[PDB]
DNA sequence: GGATTACACCCAAGACACCAGGCACGAGACAGCAAAAAACAACGAAAACGGCCAC
């Protein structure tokens, strides 16, 4: 189980079934873990492990036989060929159960790799799994019917191996335009040597679409002095240059006076600096004048500690 | 019988090819102030964030 539910997983054991003994894979539940191993198979009933902690004591875990196997992680297995398979699929037990309602999110290769852990391959090998129906599903008449049967065969083959069970919502998508300073920086980066250099193969496209998203968030994020002016230059953020501040200012102020607890969502902690300078400036403007209320934001990320979590989640 | 009549035997001029060496090509192989100094372009990038374990 993840490290965010470690105590939780021991808790239901304690409350529902006290007769079941339990031992987490930590300093308690290099010799000390070996005395822990002493009578962890006869006396010990259930062993708990964080899915980072197996490769801390795997020397004396993967060796002996095991019974029932539970893994509460269906998005940290995904596709094959990773440390996942290295420390997981070497377990010695038919009983293999995964607890996750989102196993399929990227591709059917993840499906094959997840089916491998539970069953020894009722479908076939990875080359077999691919050559069977990988391309036909993607491309697809000339595809549908043969593809229809080749897919329903898979559905009947794996269906008795994974269970499936399922106010209102408004999805308004606004299509804003690139500003003129944005279009200039877009064309400048558009016609440059680095893009072709990435395309031919010396680099990866992952570093050329991260920088063209770096300009869409706002112009001032493709600067070389990003860290040098992120939190010590009160002009780094700015407004109306991003092409989205106006549909941010208007949309957030339509709820600020309306009193609607709203969620602002990003992906980068670097753009958090800009949206945080922006909202501090909004706070300054509101506080200087009257008939208003402080914006009162907060930012949470991996920089903070695991202890904080729920607290802010609650506040 | 023995010498004219004929035919064999060889040897000398002859030729073609042989043996080698020249002669020309043929392309490698060069190989081209020294000392001093300054300008002077080009040699030339893994993003970013999280979930951890160990501080």
């Amino acid at each position: 189980c993840p490290a965010t539910v470690l105590r939780q997983w021991c808790n239901e054991f304690h409350r529902w079934w006290p007769p079941l003994r339990v031992v987490i894979l930590h300093a308690i539940g290099e010799s000390r873990v070996k005395e822990l191993i002493d009578s962890v198979f006869t006396r010990g009933h259930v062993i708990i492990t964080t899915y980072v902690g197996l490769r801390i004591y795997s020397k004396h875990l993967l060796k002996r036989d095991w019974g029932y196997a539970i893994l509460d992680e269906g998005h940290k297995i995904r596709n094959p060929n990773s440390d996942i398979s290295l420390t997981c699929k070497q377990l010695r037990t038919p009983n293999r159960v995964i607890l996750s309602g989102t196993p399929i999110q990227n591709n059917l290769t993840e499906l094959w790799s997840l089916f491998d852990f539970i069953f020894p391959g009722r479908l076939g090998t990875l080359p077999v799994f691919q050559n069977q129906f990988a391309i036909p599903i993607n491309v697809g008449n000339l595809q549908v019917q043969v593809g229809y049967k080749c897919a329903v065969t898979l559905k009947d083959l794996i269906s008795p191996y994974l269970l499936r069970r399922v106010p209102k919502k408004s999805e308004m998508v606004l299509f804003c335009k690139l500003t003129a300073p944005q279009h200039a920086l877009y064309e400048k980066f558009l016609r440059s040597d680095e893009l072709s250099r990435i395309l031919q193969g010396k680099r990866q496209v992952l570093y050329g679409i991260d920088i063209l998203r770096k300009i869409c968030n706002h112009p001032d994020l493709v600067d070389v002095h990003a860290k040098r002016r992120s939190k010590k230059d009160p002009t780094y953020g700015s407004a109306s240059k991003s092409g989205k501040m106006q549909v941010v200012k208007k949309l957030l102020e339509l709820w600020k006076s309306q009193g609607h607890k709203t969620l602002l969502f990003t992906q980068t902690r670097q753009m958090l600096d800009i949206l945080e300078s922006f909202l501090e400036r909004l706070n300054a403007k509101g506080a200087e004048e009257e008939d208003f209320v402080p914006f009162k934001f907060l930012r949470m990320d991996g920089t903070t500690s695991i202890g904080v979590r729920q607290s802010l989640v609650d506040v």
